[PDB]
DNA sequence: GTGAATATTCTAGAACC
DNA sequence: GGTTCTAGAATATTCAC
Protein backbone atom coordinates (compact mmCIF):
# COMPACT_ATOMS: atom_id res chain seq x y z
CA UNK A 1 0.00 0.00 0.00
CA UNK A 2 3.29 2.19 0.15
CA UNK A 3 4.66 3.71 -3.03
CA UNK A 4 7.77 1.28 -4.23
CA UNK A 5 10.17 3.87 -4.44
CA UNK A 6 9.98 4.81 -0.51
CA UNK A 7 9.43 1.25 0.58
CA UNK A 8 12.98 0.65 -1.37
CA UNK A 9 14.56 4.05 -0.37
CA UNK A 10 14.35 3.19 3.39
CA UNK A 11 15.99 -0.25 2.93
CA UNK A 12 18.46 1.13 1.05
CA UNK A 13 19.63 3.52 3.37
CA UNK A 14 18.99 1.16 6.25
CA UNK A 15 20.55 -1.86 4.98
CA UNK A 16 24.18 -2.06 6.15
CA UNK A 17 25.55 -3.52 2.62
CA UNK A 18 24.88 -0.31 1.13
CA UNK A 19 26.27 2.14 3.51
CA UNK A 20 29.43 2.53 1.54
CA UNK A 21 27.21 4.30 -1.32
CA UNK A 22 24.35 5.43 0.62
CA UNK A 23 23.90 5.74 4.25
CA UNK A 24 21.78 7.41 7.19
CA UNK A 25 23.77 11.09 7.74
CA UNK A 26 25.43 10.99 11.35
CA UNK A 27 22.28 12.09 13.20
CA UNK A 28 19.27 10.12 11.40
CA UNK A 29 17.56 13.66 9.60
CA UNK A 30 18.81 13.20 6.27
CA UNK A 31 20.45 10.16 4.30
CA UNK A 32 23.90 10.56 2.25
CA UNK A 33 24.96 8.97 -1.22
CA UNK A 34 28.87 9.01 -0.71
CA UNK A 35 29.66 7.56 -4.00
CA UNK A 36 27.11 8.83 -7.02
CA UNK A 37 29.10 6.92 -9.62
CA UNK A 38 29.28 3.86 -7.87
CA UNK A 39 26.16 3.80 -6.02
CA UNK A 40 23.94 4.60 -9.77
CA UNK A 41 26.18 1.83 -11.79
CA UNK A 42 26.02 -0.72 -8.94
CA UNK A 43 23.21 -0.06 -6.56
CA UNK A 44 20.45 1.33 -8.28
CA UNK A 45 19.87 -1.52 -10.72
CA UNK A 46 19.41 -3.92 -7.84
CA UNK A 47 16.52 -1.81 -6.70
CA UNK A 48 15.16 0.34 -9.90
CA UNK A 49 14.97 -0.30 -13.24
CA UNK A 50 17.49 1.70 -14.16
CA UNK A 51 21.14 2.73 -13.17
CA UNK A 52 20.09 6.58 -13.86
CA UNK A 53 21.09 8.71 -10.78
CA UNK A 54 19.03 11.64 -11.98
CA UNK A 55 16.08 9.55 -12.08
CA UNK A 56 16.71 8.96 -8.72
CA UNK A 57 16.86 12.17 -7.94
CA UNK A 58 13.56 13.17 -9.80
CA UNK A 59 11.67 10.23 -7.58
CA UNK A 60 12.79 12.14 -4.85
CA UNK A 61 11.60 15.70 -5.49
CA UNK A 62 8.57 14.02 -6.43
CA UNK A 63 8.24 12.40 -3.02
CA UNK A 64 9.19 15.90 -1.73
CA UNK A 65 12.74 15.21 -0.54
CA UNK A 66 15.39 18.38 -0.78
CA UNK A 67 18.75 18.32 -1.39
CA UNK A 68 20.88 19.87 1.66
CA UNK A 69 23.24 21.96 0.03
CA UNK A 70 26.49 22.23 2.04
CA UNK A 71 28.66 24.95 -0.73
CA UNK A 72 32.40 25.30 -0.34
CA UNK A 73 32.20 28.86 2.18
CA UNK A 74 36.66 28.84 1.84
CA UNK A 75 38.99 27.05 0.11
CA UNK A 76 37.50 25.30 -3.41
CA UNK A 77 38.21 21.50 -3.85
CA UNK A 78 38.18 20.69 -6.90
CA UNK A 79 39.57 17.45 -5.87
CA UNK A 80 36.48 16.06 -3.81
CA UNK A 81 33.50 15.96 -5.05
CA UNK A 82 29.86 15.65 -3.17
CA UNK A 83 29.07 13.74 -1.20
CA UNK A 84 25.17 14.41 -1.49
CA UNK A 85 22.26 14.75 0.95
CA UNK A 86 18.67 14.93 0.71
CA UNK A 87 16.17 15.38 3.59
CA UNK A 88 12.37 14.49 4.29
CA UNK A 89 11.22 15.79 7.59
CA UNK A 90 9.20 12.49 7.21
CA UNK A 91 12.32 10.10 6.76
CA UNK A 92 14.13 9.91 9.49
CA UNK A 93 16.14 7.04 11.12
CA UNK A 94 14.38 5.06 13.91
CA UNK A 95 11.05 6.11 13.17
CA UNK A 96 9.52 3.87 9.46
CA UNK A 97 6.20 5.06 11.02
CA UNK A 98 6.56 8.29 9.24
CA UNK A 99 6.82 6.98 5.76
CA UNK A 100 2.96 6.76 5.88
CA UNK A 101 2.95 10.64 5.88
CA UNK A 102 5.38 11.20 2.42
CA UNK A 103 3.44 11.64 -0.39
CA UNK A 104 3.53 12.23 -4.17
CA UNK A 105 3.17 15.13 -5.72
CA UNK A 106 0.65 14.90 -9.17
CA UNK B 1 30.12 37.20 -30.96
CA UNK B 2 29.53 33.91 -29.92
CA UNK B 3 28.65 31.76 -26.59
CA UNK B 4 31.33 30.28 -24.52
CA UNK B 5 29.04 27.17 -24.28
CA UNK B 6 28.58 26.57 -28.10
CA UNK B 7 32.74 27.45 -28.92
CA UNK B 8 33.87 25.21 -26.25
CA UNK B 9 31.08 22.58 -27.11
CA UNK B 10 32.66 22.60 -30.92
CA UNK B 11 36.04 22.65 -29.42
CA UNK B 12 35.06 19.37 -27.72
CA UNK B 13 33.39 17.51 -30.17
CA UNK B 14 35.89 18.59 -33.03
CA UNK B 15 39.59 17.76 -30.90
CA UNK B 16 40.76 14.56 -32.08
CA UNK B 17 42.28 14.04 -28.78
CA UNK B 18 38.90 13.87 -27.11
CA UNK B 19 37.34 11.37 -29.07
CA UNK B 20 37.37 8.46 -26.70
CA UNK B 21 34.84 10.25 -24.73
CA UNK B 22 32.69 12.85 -27.30
CA UNK B 23 33.15 12.83 -30.87
CA UNK B 24 31.31 12.96 -34.08
CA UNK B 25 28.60 10.34 -34.92
CA UNK B 26 29.55 8.84 -37.78
CA UNK B 27 27.59 11.08 -40.32
CA UNK B 28 28.46 14.18 -38.86
CA UNK B 29 24.57 14.89 -37.94
CA UNK B 30 25.11 14.85 -34.19
CA UNK B 31 27.83 14.04 -31.59
CA UNK B 32 28.52 10.96 -28.90
CA UNK B 33 29.19 10.79 -25.62
CA UNK B 34 30.83 7.59 -25.32
CA UNK B 35 31.37 7.10 -21.73
CA UNK B 36 29.29 9.56 -19.79
CA UNK B 37 31.17 9.34 -16.22
CA UNK B 38 34.81 9.72 -17.45
CA UNK B 39 33.61 12.59 -20.17
CA UNK B 40 32.32 14.15 -17.13
CA UNK B 41 34.78 13.90 -14.58
CA UNK B 42 37.92 14.26 -16.60
CA UNK B 43 36.39 16.54 -19.66
CA UNK B 44 34.12 18.55 -18.77
CA UNK B 45 36.07 20.32 -16.01
CA UNK B 46 38.72 20.79 -18.69
CA UNK B 47 36.09 23.29 -20.38
CA UNK B 48 33.70 24.32 -17.97
CA UNK B 49 33.54 25.63 -14.05
CA UNK B 50 31.63 21.84 -12.99
CA UNK B 51 32.34 18.43 -13.27
CA UNK B 52 28.28 17.25 -13.55
CA UNK B 53 26.73 15.45 -16.97
CA UNK B 54 23.68 16.96 -15.61
CA UNK B 55 24.89 20.68 -16.24
CA UNK B 56 26.20 20.10 -19.51
CA UNK B 57 22.91 18.47 -20.39
CA UNK B 58 21.00 21.82 -19.38
CA UNK B 59 23.09 23.31 -21.57
CA UNK B 60 22.62 21.42 -24.46
CA UNK B 61 18.30 21.56 -24.17
CA UNK B 62 18.87 25.36 -23.02
CA UNK B 63 20.72 25.97 -26.70
CA UNK B 64 17.81 23.73 -28.28
CA UNK B 65 20.03 20.56 -28.70
CA UNK B 66 17.60 16.98 -28.41
CA UNK B 67 18.70 13.60 -27.31
CA UNK B 68 18.51 11.28 -30.09
CA UNK B 69 16.53 8.04 -29.02
CA UNK B 70 17.98 4.92 -30.09
CA UNK B 71 15.72 2.21 -30.30
CA UNK B 72 23.59 1.88 -21.38
CA UNK B 73 23.25 2.83 -25.20
CA UNK B 74 25.89 5.91 -25.69
CA UNK B 75 24.63 9.20 -25.39
CA UNK B 76 23.48 11.06 -28.90
CA UNK B 77 22.61 15.01 -29.42
CA UNK B 78 21.30 16.57 -32.20
CA UNK B 79 21.22 20.14 -33.46
CA UNK B 80 20.27 21.23 -37.28
CA UNK B 81 22.62 23.64 -37.08
CA UNK B 82 25.50 22.06 -34.95
CA UNK B 83 27.14 19.96 -38.41
CA UNK B 84 30.32 18.64 -38.92
CA UNK B 85 32.70 20.74 -41.43
CA UNK B 86 29.69 23.09 -41.25
CA UNK B 87 30.51 25.72 -38.89
CA UNK B 88 29.33 28.30 -40.50
CA UNK B 89 26.13 27.20 -38.86
CA UNK B 90 27.10 27.88 -35.84
CA UNK B 91 25.57 31.18 -35.89
CA UNK B 92 22.33 30.40 -36.12
CA UNK B 93 21.93 28.66 -33.00
CA UNK B 94 20.50 30.76 -30.00
CA UNK B 95 19.54 30.22 -26.11
CA UNK B 96 16.64 30.22 -25.82
CA UNK B 97 15.69 32.63 -22.72
C1' DG C 1 -8.43 -6.57 -19.02
C1' DT C 2 -9.05 -1.75 -17.94
C1' DG C 3 -8.17 2.87 -16.02
C1' DA C 4 -5.29 4.95 -12.53
C1' DA C 5 -1.23 5.65 -10.36
C1' DT C 6 3.65 5.33 -10.46
C1' DA C 7 8.19 5.04 -12.77
C1' DT C 8 11.53 6.64 -16.06
C1' DT C 9 13.11 9.77 -19.30
C1' DC C 10 13.87 14.18 -21.50
C1' DT C 11 13.43 19.07 -21.27
C1' DA C 12 12.58 23.56 -19.06
C1' DG C 13 11.67 27.10 -14.98
C1' DA C 14 13.55 29.37 -11.44
C1' DA C 15 16.93 30.95 -8.15
C1' DC C 16 21.40 31.88 -7.59
C1' DC C 17 26.28 32.79 -9.03
C1' DG D 1 25.45 33.87 -19.74
C1' DG D 2 26.42 29.55 -16.49
C1' DT D 3 25.40 26.02 -12.80
C1' DT D 4 22.14 23.93 -9.78
C1' DC D 5 17.97 22.17 -7.99
C1' DT D 6 13.31 21.15 -8.86
C1' DA D 7 9.38 20.35 -11.70
C1' DG D 8 6.85 19.91 -16.32
C1' DA D 9 5.82 17.01 -19.83
C1' DA D 10 5.82 12.57 -22.57
C1' DT D 11 6.08 7.93 -22.39
C1' DA D 12 6.38 3.20 -20.19
C1' DT D 13 5.17 0.40 -16.79
C1' DT D 14 2.81 -1.37 -12.84
C1' DC D 15 -1.05 -1.50 -9.64
C1' DA D 16 -5.83 -1.85 -7.79
C1' DC D 17 -10.14 -3.01 -9.06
Amino acid sequence: HMPAFLSKLWTLVEETHTNEFITWSQNGQSFLVLDEQRFAKEILPKYFKHNNMASFVRQLNMYGFRKVVHIDSGIVKQERDGPVEFQHPYFKQGQDDLLENIKRKV
